[PDB]
């Protein structure tokens, strides 16, 4: 019964934010080195982020959903309290960790979904007011990054300790991640519309004209932005033309600058009203009766990147992945609590500046 | 000596955000009709922005720059008490009108190099911060916003009372609007550079898949968009390519939709990266030792529209303004003074929400 003290404890201590290159550097440059470290840094994580939940409105910490993950949370945060006393040194003591990792990373597999379902619950229980739409897409968005960078931590250690560091590249092709996110996408558009546009690519890489592009990355992460947005661009081109028969191809562009390497995505399926753009990142809106493109963002995000949409209404929409070209600028996008994240919670808009 | 009196009563009214249809209803549907209507709205928009600075910091204030356009609207607010008792019927007593209208225009042309003096005295006075920028970012938004909107009026008064309906054109060809600011832009630039990119026009008539691009808009602020657009992309390209001999051509889209009317400029300049772009808008970041885009942007907000930048360093840059299709749809974007105004300068910023 003292998990609100080891919350209150761990809280006070702000999350280490990581570069990728400190990555890089990690079999066994000491797991030692990591046990200690993540005995640490997953608690205060896990507090700031179970902090930030215990302070927004009981009425949606009543609901099964927030008490249901709130709770696998706590779990966690006590599965791994058990290790601080522990000495390393013992082969045994730091296995009992890896496994400790890999039980609670399983633990949380469907938050996503889960958390979905209370914004369900919110929409039809409070009704879907702009106030609301802000401060939930505060919270998830927080929330979310949240959680990717534990999982992150989780798989670098759980990888590594059983070319590639843990789950980061250091010679990632783009255009291989490109074309693999595409196949599958094809493979499904395929089946569900007998019938999906082609690809093309093309890569500028600024300072040497021929040398193909590589970056030191994390694989899966940008495999899932472009999965996501190779699906959007499919079904939209497939259905914009259901009475024409020719069918465009997607164009993406990798292009690699001095701190940027940017990913385009261009098709031709009809675009989308400037209006509705707005409401493509927003969960509370994309919310039914999937979270593909705000979660695709966080991943963006996540180290100094961003993801953003500009279509034409009548014509066709283009997707941008930025994502910084040097190991040394991708750095951990992390939230913490402090006194000024509370305040963002405090909006009591009613009437705004504008007529 | 009752200024900050009037000032007083006429902020307590909201300003009537007008739509671009009830602007081609209106030589006489009557003046009067239209005298007695800017007799209130004019003194209502401009004791809201006037009651809107009176509240910024005295240090703001009390600058020669802020205090000599401060006195500038409180003598256009007393030029047109004037007629407040004034009966129309008399043919002279709406022409002194009219005089007083161009008279007003022309104590405020410099109001905009005037007040970028102001960005700077802060910027060297107090320093260039995020909570400054972010202030001075919320305000001048609004204030020129507010100038944008008064102007309008005036000159559709002016132009009305001396095809088109004062400045607006119910048959906009956009694409001819763009050709027109590309050959100023180009001669600009053959100046001085003695080289420039050509022009490659595309359009998009999604439901006339052949019929000319035309619109019901104020062609001089669209021109105003795009010939600012034009010499960016322009002076890019040719200084990306100094070494180059081949010089890319300038493309742009013109694309219609059920609602939405948008304008893409392409152009092979280089690119930029993504952190600098978020700073192009910036009033306090983009003042030395001009205001082209973050203006241009309000021009387009102005009647519920956009315009947005998203580059790929090493490449290029796309330019986009989203206008409304609809007359219906194209309504005035106005600020108001609310208790929620109020409150967007109450920033304290001092340790944030992400590490
Ligand atoms: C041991 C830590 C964490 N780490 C790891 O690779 C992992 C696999 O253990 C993990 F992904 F799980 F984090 C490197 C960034 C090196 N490293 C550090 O450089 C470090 C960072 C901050 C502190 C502190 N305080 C101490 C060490
Ligand atoms: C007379 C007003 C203003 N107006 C004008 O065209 C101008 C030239 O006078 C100006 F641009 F300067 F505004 C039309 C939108 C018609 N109109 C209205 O439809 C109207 C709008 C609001 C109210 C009110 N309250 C009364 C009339």
């Amino acid at each position: 019964g003292s998990a609100p003290k080891y919350i209150e404890h761990f809280s006070k201590f702000s999350p280490s934010p990581l570069s990728m290159k400190q990555f890089l550097d990690f079999s066994n440059a000491c797991e030692k080195t990591s046990f200690t470290f993540l005995r640490q840094e997953l608690p205060v994580r896990l507090a700031n982020i179970m902090k930030e939940i215990n302070l927004l409105p009981d009425r949606v910490l009543s609901t099964p959903s927030v008490q249901l993950v709130q709770s696998w949370y706590v779990q966690s945060l006590l599965d791994i309290m058990e290790f601080l006393d522990k000495d390393p040194e013992d082969h045994r003591t730091l296995s009992q960790f890896t496994d400790a990792l890999v039980t609670i990373r399983n633990r949380h597999n469907d938050v996503v979904p889960t958390m979905a379902q209370g914004v369900l619950e919110y929409k039809d229980t409070y009704g879907d007011d702009p106030v609301s739409n802000q401060n939930i897409q505060y919270f998830l968005d927080r929330f979310y990054l949240s959680r990717i960078s534990i999982r992150m931590l989780i798989n670098q250690h759980t990888l590594i300790f059983d070319k590639h560091i843990g789950s980061i590249d250091p010679n990632c092709n783009v255009s291989e991640v490109v074309k693999d996110a595409y196949d599958m996408a094809k493979l499904l558009c395929d089946k569900y519309y007998m019938a999906s546009p082609d690809l093309e690519i093309q890569e500028i890489n600024a300072a040497n004209s021929k040398q193909p592009i590589h970056m030191v990355y994390v694989p899966s992460h940008l495999y899932h932005m472009l999965f996501e947005l190779f699906k959007n661009a499919m079904r939209a081109t497939v259905e914009s033309h259901e009475s024409s028969l020719i069918l465009p191809p997607i164009k993406v562009m990798v292009a690699l600058g001095e701190e940027d390497l940017s990913i385009k995505m261009s098709d031709r399926g009809g675009g989308v009203p400037l209006r509705k753009i707005e409401r493509l990142f927003s969960y509370m809106y994309s919310t039914a009766p999937g979270y593909g493109l705000p979660i695709s963002r966080l991943y963006a995000k996540y180290f100094q990147g961003d993801l953003q949409l500009f279509s034409m209404e009548g014509f066709g929409t283009d997707a941008v992945i930025y994502l910084k070209a040097l190991s040394t600028d991708s750095v951990e996008r992390l939230p913490v609590y402090n006194k000024s994240a509370w305040r963002h919670y405090q909006t009591i808009q009613e009437a705004g500046d504008w007529c």
